[PDB]
C-alpha cells in the first residue's frame, strides 16, 4: 500500500506559508450580500486556494525539485476538481473549466511575451492581466452566484491589484516580466537601445545585477513612467471605489468588510 | 482577443508523433464484447490520449521550454475533463479522479525512489508499477463498462507491458530508473559497491557514458538478472494469455483483435 | 625592444588560409577597363584584404583568445590605414572612412537583429546587406577610379553573393542569423509558434542540435521558402548579367575574366 | 535608411562617465606654452578621448555584449581618424599611426605576459609601460607641436602615473596583471611556490577570493615590496618635478596649471 | 638536482595554522604517568601530527590544487613512516599499520554513507566514529606504552570529542555528513519527506543555502534532537570523567594537565 | 564490525585491468642471475604492483569519485608497507622510503611544470624522468639485491621506456604534459607564439580539440622534432642493449628473458 505522503509534500508546504487573504476577504464579504451555508463557503474557499496554489507552482521546487513539483501540481488539479464535485449546483463544472482555461491562456501569453523578448502594447497587456488575474475572481463570483453584473468590478479589481503590486515591487525586474512602467518606458525614452540591451543581457545571463537594476530604474525614472503608472493606479482605485457603490445600491445593503479590505490596500 | 495557439502548441506536437496504439487496440477490441456508440468510443479514446500525453509531459520541453510545458500539461488536464464532461454516465467523474489520483501517487513514488537512491523491493516495485501503469488501463475499462472481473487481466497486462519494455530497453540506465534487472542485480551480485558507485556517479554527473553503460550491463549479465527477468516475462505472458481465456468464456465470444494485439507483442 | 610578433600572429594566421578570390578577381578584372600601375593595384589589394580580415575577426579567437583578437583587429585597422596612406590620390581617406562607416553600421544592425530576436522585413534585410556587403565592393570601386555609374552593379553583385551563400549554407542556423529563407518562412508558415520557440531555445542553449536543425529545415521546406529564395537568386543572377552588359557597352571593351568569375559562381 | 544609433550606444555610454582629466589638464596646460586656436585644441582633445576610449573597450561589454563592443571599438577608430583628418598639418597621419602602433604593441605584450603566466623583468615591464602609456602622451605632444625635447618628461610622467595607480590599487590582483610590487615579490620572497600556486589557481578559477587576496598581500608585505615600490614612486615624482623645471626654463614661462595637476596627484 | 620544495609546500602550509593541541595535551599528560625521554616524546608528537595532517588533506587544495595535495599526502605518509623508523621499539610498525588501517576503513565508511545518501543507525555511526577518531588516540597510547586497560577511556574520549564538535557546529550541514542530531531527526520527525528532499537537493546543487540551513535546523529543533544529543554529551562527559579516575587510582598518581585539558572542553 | 569492502574497491578494480608486465618480466628475469626463494619474489612483485597502482591513482576516480580514490591510495600505501614488513632483510624500510621519496619528488616536479606553463630544459626533463620512472626500477633492484653496478642500466631503461612511450603516443597532448618532442619544438620553431597560445588555450578550456591536436602535430612536424626524438630513441635503445651486455659478462650467464622483453619493445 502506497500513500499520498510524497506527492502532497509540496502542497502541504506552500499551503502553510502566510499570505494576505484578499480573496479570502472577498469570499467572506460577498456571502453577506447573498446568504450561503458554511459548507458551501468552505468548499469554495478550498477550491480557490487549490487553484491559486497550482498557479504558484525558498521556492517549493528548490526544496523538492521540478518533477515532484509538476506531479504535485497535477495532484492539486485533481484535488480541486474532487472538492468541486461536492457542490449542489449542476453547472459548476462548466464554470470551473472555462475559467481555468482563460487563466491558462493568459498565463501562456504572459510567459511567451517574456521569453520571446517582444514588448506588448498597453491594451494587450491589460487584456492579458484581465484574463490571468480576473479568471479566479469571477470564477469565485460565478460559483457563489450559482450555489446584477459583476464583470466591471472584477476587471477593475484585477487591474488595480496587478498594477499596485507592480508599484510595490518597483518603487519600494530580475525575472524579465513586462510590467506597465517597463512598457511605458520602452516607448517614451531616449536610451531605448540601452534598455533593450539590458533586457537582452538579463535574459542571456539568467538574471540582473544590482547595478543593472539601478540603471534600469534610473532610465525608467527619467522617462516619467513611475508617475504615469501612479496616476493609472489612482484612476483604477477611484474606478473600483465607484464600481463598488453601484453594487451596494442594488442589493440594499453595505459591505463593511470588502470596504475594509480595500482600505487595507489603499494606494 | 487572445487565443489558444501558444498553450496548445506543445500539445499538438506530441499528439502527432507516431506511436503503437496498444491502448487504442484495447479500446477497439473491448467494445466488441459490449456494444457502444461510436461517439462514446471516440470520447473515451480522446480522454485516454489526453491523460497519456499529460503523463508524458526531440523532447517537447526542449523545443518549448519548461514553463510552457507545465502550462500545456494543465491545459491537457482541462481538455481531458472537458471531454469527459460530455459522457452520459453520471459516475464518470469519480472514476476519472480516483484513477488519476492512483496514477499520480505511483508516479510520485517512482520519481522519489530514483531521486533518493533507494532501491525498492520486487514486491513494492510491482505494486508501484501496478498503480502507475494499470491506472490508465482500468480507468479505460471502468469508463467503457459504465457507459465479470477485470482486475487480474489489467494487472497482468500492465506488468507484462512494463517488464517487456524493460527488456526491450536493456537487452537490445541513463535516467537512473530502477527496473527489475537492476533490482535483481543489486541483491544478487558480488560487485555491489561498484554498481552502487556507478549509480551515484550517474546521479552526480547527470548521466552515464557508454563505458559505464557497458560495465553496468556486464555486471547485470554476470549476476544472471537478464535471464531471471526473461523468465518473469515468459510467466507474465502465459498468465495474460490464460487470463484472457477466462474472460472469453464468460461473454460467449472470442476477440480476434485483442489476441492480434497481444501477438504483435509476443516475447 | 618589443616587436610585433604577438600582435601580428592572429593576423598572419588567417591571412594564410585559402579562400576564393572573388574580390581579387574583380580587382584583376576591372583594372583592364581602366589601366593602373602594378603598385597601385597591389596597394588596393592589400587594403581590401586587411578590411575583410578585420571584418572576419579553427577560429582564430579559439587559438589566440578574445583580447588578443581584438588587439589584432585594431592592428589591422592601423595597417590598412598605413597602406592606404601611400596612395597618390588626395581623397582616398574620405572614401575609406565613409565606406568603413557604412560597413560598421550594417554589421551593427545585423548583430542587433539576431541578439534582440526581432525579425527584419525583406526590405530592411536587403538594405542591411547592401550596406554591409557592398561597402567593401564600392570602396574598392571608388579607390580604383580615384587612382559611368557602378552603384547598380555593386548592389546587384552584393545581393547575389549574399543570398547565394545563404542557399549554399541551407540547401546543401546554429548562429541565429536571419537569412532570407528564415524571414520568408516566419511570415508564411502555420507552425509559427514552433519556429519562434526553436529560435528562442537556440538562443538560450547557445546553439542548435541536429534534430532541431532538421525540424527547422523541414518547417522551411513546408512553407516553400527554399524555392522562393532560389527564384530570387535566379532573378538576381539575371540582373547582374544584364547590369554587366551595360557597363561593357560604354567602355567599348569586354571583360573576359569578370565574366569567368561570375561563371565560376553560376547558380 | 539605417542610422548610427546602435553602434554608437557603447561609445555614448562610456563617454559620459566621470573621470579625472589629467590628459585634459595636460592639453590645457601645454597650449599656454605654444599658442593654438581653440578649434585645434578641441580636435586634439576629441582625438585623445577617442583613442583612450578605444583602449578601454558596470562594464560596457556587460550591458551591450562582446560583439557590439568590438564593433563600437572599430567605430571609435574610424571616428578618431575622421576627426584627425580635419587638422591643418600634413604629417598628422604618420604620427597618429605610429603612436597607435606603439600603444597596440605594448598592450599585446601586457596581455601575453598575464596570459602565459611568465613574469617579466623590471626593465621589460618599464619598457612595456613606457610604450603602452606614453604612446598617448607623446602622440598628444607631437600633434600639438605639429599644429625642446619632451621624451624624458613623457616617460617620467607615464611611469609615475602607472606605478602610482599600482600603489593606489594595492595599498588602499583579481585580473592577474603583473604590477611592480608583484614582480619584486616574486623574486625576493621565501614562499615563491605558494605565490606561484596562488597565481595559477587565480587563472584557473577565473578570479581570486578575499582570503586569497589577503594572503597575497601579506606575502607581498613580508617581502618588503610595498615599501620598495613607494620609494620608486617617490624617486619618479622627484624626477618628474625636476624634468618639468628644465622645460620651464627654456620657454621663459611657468605653467601654473600643469603644476597644479601634478600637485593634485601628490604621492 | 631537484629538491622537496614543491611537494612539501602544502605540508608546510597546513602545519603552520594554529590549532588546539588536545592530542598534544594528552601526549604531554600521559608521559607523566610513565616516564619517557624527550626524544621519544618528540618523535611520537611528530608522527601523530603527520597522521592527522594527512587525514586533513582557505583550504590547502584551493591554493595548491588537487593533484599536488594528493602527492603531498603521500609524502606525508612517507615522512611519518620515516620518523617512526627511528623508534627503539621493534613492534612499532605493526601498531602503526593496523591503527592506520582502522582509521582508513572508518573514513571510507564515513565517506560512503554521505555519498550514497543512506542514513546509518546510531550504533553503526558510533562504531564508525570509534574507529575513525580513536584510531589515532590509541595509536598514540600504544606507541607511548611500547616505548592497565585504555580501550574504554579512548572510546569515551573519541565519542565525547566527536559529538561535542557536532554540537559546536550545529547549535552555535553544508557538507552532508550524517551527525547524531541528523540521525535522530530522520527517525523521529513528521516532516521526513521534507528533510530527505533537503538532503537530496543539497547533494544535487553541491551545497546548501542559508534558508535551507535554517529550515533544517528548525526541523531538527521541532524533533527534539538538539536536546537528546546534549543529554548524550552530558552522559559521555560523565563517563570520561569516571573513566579517568579508574586509571588515576591504579598508577597511584593524579594527572593535573589531562584534567585541565578536559576542563578546557567542559560542555 | 565494519570491513574493508568499500576502501578496497578501486584497488580491486585497477589491479584487474590487463597490462604488459615489463616490470614483472624484469623481476622474473633477474632472479635467474641471483637466486631467491619464490616467497620473496612474490612479496617483491606485490610491493612493486602496489607502488605502481598507487602512482596511477574508464578511470577509477570516475567510477568511485575523488575522495574514495584518495582513501584507497592511502590504503595502498599501508598495504605495500605491510607486505614489505614480511621481508627478511633489515634495511628494506630505508630503501623503500627513500626510493618512494624520490618518486614523489619527481612526480611533484612533473605536475608543477605542466600547471605553471613553464617548459623545462632537456637535461632537467631527463633528470625528472630519471627520478620519477627509475625510482621504482632501482627500488626493485635494491630489494632483490638485499634479499656489480645497476645505476646505468636502470637510468637507460627508464629513459628508453619513457621517450618510447612519448613517441608512440604522438606518432601513432590533451593533458598538457611536456614531452621531449614538445620541448624540442618549443625551442626550434618559427610559430612559437602560436604553439604557446595553443598550450594556454588548452589549459584554459580544460582540454584540446581534434583540430588543435592536428595543428600542434603539424607544427611539431615542421620543426623536425618527431625525427629528433626517433634518433634519441634509437640511441637510447643501443645504449640499453650495450649496458645489458656488460652485466651479462660479469655474472657469467646470459638472460634469455630480459632480452626477450626488450625485443618485445623493439623500436
Amino acid at each position: 500500500v502506497l500513500g499520498d505522503e510524497i506527492v502532497s509534500a509540496p502542497i502541504k508546504y506552500l499551503e502553510s506559508l502566510p499570505s494576505k487573504g484578499f480573496r479570502e476577504a472577498i469570499i467572506d464579504g460577498m456571502n453577506g450580500w447573498l446568504n450561503l451555508p458554511a459548507r458551501s463557503v468552505s468548499i469554495i474557499k478550498d477550491v480557490v486556494k487549490h487553484i491559486h496554489t497550482a498557479s504558484l507552482l525558498p521556492s517549493a521546487h528548490i526544496i523538492f525539485g521540478v518533477s515532484q513539483t509538476v506531479n504535485s501540481t497535477s495532484y492539486l488539479w485533481t484535488l480541486a476538481i474532487d472538492r468541486l464535485s461536492e457542490l449542489s449546483s449542476p453547472k459548476s463544472l462548466r464554470i470551473f473549466i472555462d475559467e481555468v482555461r482563460k487563466m491558462q491562456i493568459g498565463q501562456s501569453f504572459d510567459l511567451h511575451w517574456t521569453a520571446a523578448l517582444q514588448c506588448p502594447s498597453e491594451e494587450e497587456y491589460l487584456s492579458m492581466i484581465d484574463m490571468k488575474t480576473g479568471g479566479l475572481f469571477h470564477l469565485l463570483i460565478r460559483l457563489m452566484i450559482a450555489e446584477m453584473d459583476f464583470s466591471g468590478l472584477v476587471s477593475m479589481t484585477g487591474r488595480y491589484f496587478q498594477i499596485r503590486d507592480d508599484l510595490s515591487n518597483l518603487t519600494s525586474l530580475d525575472e524579465g516580466k513586462y510590467s506597465l512602467p517597463l512598457i511605458h518606458a520602452l516607448k517614451h525614452t531616449k536610451n531605448k537601445v540601452q534598455l533593450e540591451s539590458l533586457l537582452i543581457q538579463r535574459k542571456t545571463q539568467g538574471g540582473m545585477t544590482l547595478e543593472m537594476k539601478r540603471l534600469a530604474i534610473q532610465i525608467m525614472k527619467e522617462a516619467g513612467s513611475l508617475e504615469h503608472t501612479r496616476k493609472v493606479v489612482l484612476e483604477l482605485q477611484d474606478a473600483v471605489h465607484r464600481e463598488l457603490a453601484k453594487l451596494e445600491e442594488a442589493f440594499g445593503q453595505e459591505n463593511y468588510v470588502i470596504q475594509l479590505a480595500l482600505e487595507r490596500l489603499r494606494i
